[PDB]
């Protein structure tokens, strides 16, 4: 498989769950300053075989994601799937939010965005009625097209963490790496040049945040990136193992640059044809390598009956200080 | 103080020492592939108050270094200071090398350079007879001028770790941060521009490595950086908290750029005047923030009697994959 996989034993999974439940008893909130600081050290108490997997697999050269299977979830304890992210911090989902945060702390520094879901660090992926055909993660009937998370931003996550609270119909997450087996050298050369434009996705729009949040100055920086994007490369790093920065629904060539456009159009077709599926069943956790892979989610028919697919999500950076200019409480944004 | 300081209790220090001694009993070498992979997880067993300090202090906005005082060292067990780094992996220093590696694993991914001390990850700082007036860390009578470690390279460490095995005369390490209180806006503007040159320091020269190592192809890349340096900036990141890349003895303006030269000359004088001292006594460990601070070492008169000042040293990155293009066994270099 193109990702690295780990399966908890039932005893390991129970121990991790018990640690998260203890955290939920001892801290008021996952995003509070106290748990943000303490979670990386508390995670040292997770099952050792899991800590070994996370410490080693992050350093491997090849995986598109790190996948951990087998966390127990009881639908009766979890409760119904919220109708909106605003009300999605339910008591039934609270221990599992702490659990995701603990796993994330083994990989890096967690953070959020002032412009996304009210600046929350642990965010929610669930279908919002009336928002089926949008470009944000609360879509359903329209596929979420492949993209680098927050491609517009130099401060985008290194890893995107996902914990599947429920997914009864097995809706697939989509992934693709760099199609290096099919990129000719000239096309590769062009993709490494600063000849492309990449704008903020719709999740950072004020209409996708609560009222009283539309006044955050960080939305100004989002407007600047959408109205005046600066040219950037799509590929960076080692030509034999490039890092990837692209959004299928927001990337464009520089104005009038037809050679850049040809390279991007070629890349689109290669990624479309190599896109593959990862199904996060209930209790599965994935950390997607946001430099090696683009990701999306298949179209699906929402239920709106209380048992819709529901993920918790978290952004992770290897170095919080890389985003110093955007520090707005572990919440990023710029004027 | 401009750095963040932690002092082990005697019991904490004994526990950390016992963990390192166990590591030395169970692994053949500090730089072996096995201990390189295992050390970050073994470090989870270090005293919890120290793990809390390392997890929190790395995320603070201000410190130039993280300093840990109080590791016991017995000069009789340690043995005499080696006459050269080649023979400096003595049994008496072996547990303390494991200890430095364990501490380092709390901060990031350790690595070495094919061109420096035979590609070792744990390296040695000690005075080499006849090499008193050099630009490398085995100098003595000539001050080691302030510099960003491996300023020439985009793959330079985020943190430089130092463990003082002995320092009987209290010779000071030197540090300085960005002199932001005195840089006018125009000078700051220029330092943020790609108008400077920075060449590899003498530690990467073949004459400062063993024979049979002069044939490594990685020395080719060092020659390229010294013969054909590309223009770079000295400051990057947030204008209110810039990251720093400069070498007092190897930085230069771009050819004929007199405004760049004025900015660099101004920066030199401000750093000279703000340089301060940190004395690593026997058993003290420091992790210098190589993005916030330049560092050096005061001139001193070497002894050459077996009790000279002696440090173990290690390079740390927050993200090993940033250097993928230079991956040569956790040892970096390029053709
Ligand atoms: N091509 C796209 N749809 N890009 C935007 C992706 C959606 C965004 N990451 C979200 O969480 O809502
Ligand atoms: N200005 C300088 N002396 N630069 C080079 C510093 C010495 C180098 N870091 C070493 O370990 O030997
Ligand atoms: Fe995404
Ligand atoms: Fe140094």
């Amino acid at each position: 498989r193109p990702w690295s996989e780990f399966r908890l034993t039932p005893a390991e999974a129970a121990a991790a769950a018990a640690l998260a439940a203890r955290c939920a008893q001892r801290y008021d909130e996952t995003d509070g300053p106290e748990f943000l600081l303490d979670a990386p050290v508390i995670a040292h108490e997770l099952p050792r075989r899991l800590r070994t997997f996370m410490a080693r697999a992050r350093l491997d050269a090849w995986p598109h994601a790190l996948v951990v299977r087998g966390n127990p979830v009881d639908d009766a304890a979890l409760g119904s799937t919220p109708v909106h992210w605003r009300t999605a911090r339910t008591p039934g989902s609270r221990p599992l939010s702490f659990l995701l945060m603990l796993y994330a702390g083994l990989l890096g520094d967690v953070f959020g965005w002032a412009t996304q879901q009210d600046g929350r660090v642990v965010t929610d992926v669930l279908p919002i009625k009336g928002g089926e055909h949008t470009l944000v993660s609360s879509s359903s009937r329209q596929e979420l097209g492949w993209h680098t998370e927050d491609a517009f931003s130099p401060y985008r996550a290194d890893y995107v963490g996902l914990l599947s609270l429920r997914n009864p119909d097995g809706v697939a997450t989509t992934l693709a790496g760099v199609p290096l087996d099919d990129l000719d050298e000239r096309t590769l050369d062009v993709l490494f040049q600063e000849r492309f434009l990449i704008r903020p996705d719709d999740s950072h729009l004020q209409v996708n945040n609560s009222t009283a949040q539309q006044g955050r100055v960080e939305f100004e920086g989002i407007a600047q990136a959408a109205d005046r994007p600066e040219p950037v490369a799509i590929l960076t790093g080692h030509r034999a193992a490039p890092h990837l920065r692209v959004d299928g629904d927001f990337s464009a060539p520089a104005e009038g640059d037809e050679e850049a456009a040809a390279a991007l159009g070629t890349l689109r077709k290669l990624i479309d044809a190599s896109l593959y599926e990862l199904v996060l069943d209930q209790g599965d956790v994935a950390f997607i390598d946001n430099r090696r892979a683009v990701h999306g989610r298949r179209a699906f028919q929402p239920r709106y009956d209380g048992r819709d697919r529901w993920l918790k999500r978290i952004n992770i950076t290897r170095d919080l200080h890389r985003s110093r200019k955007a520090w707005a409480s572990r919440v990023l944004g710029q004027r």
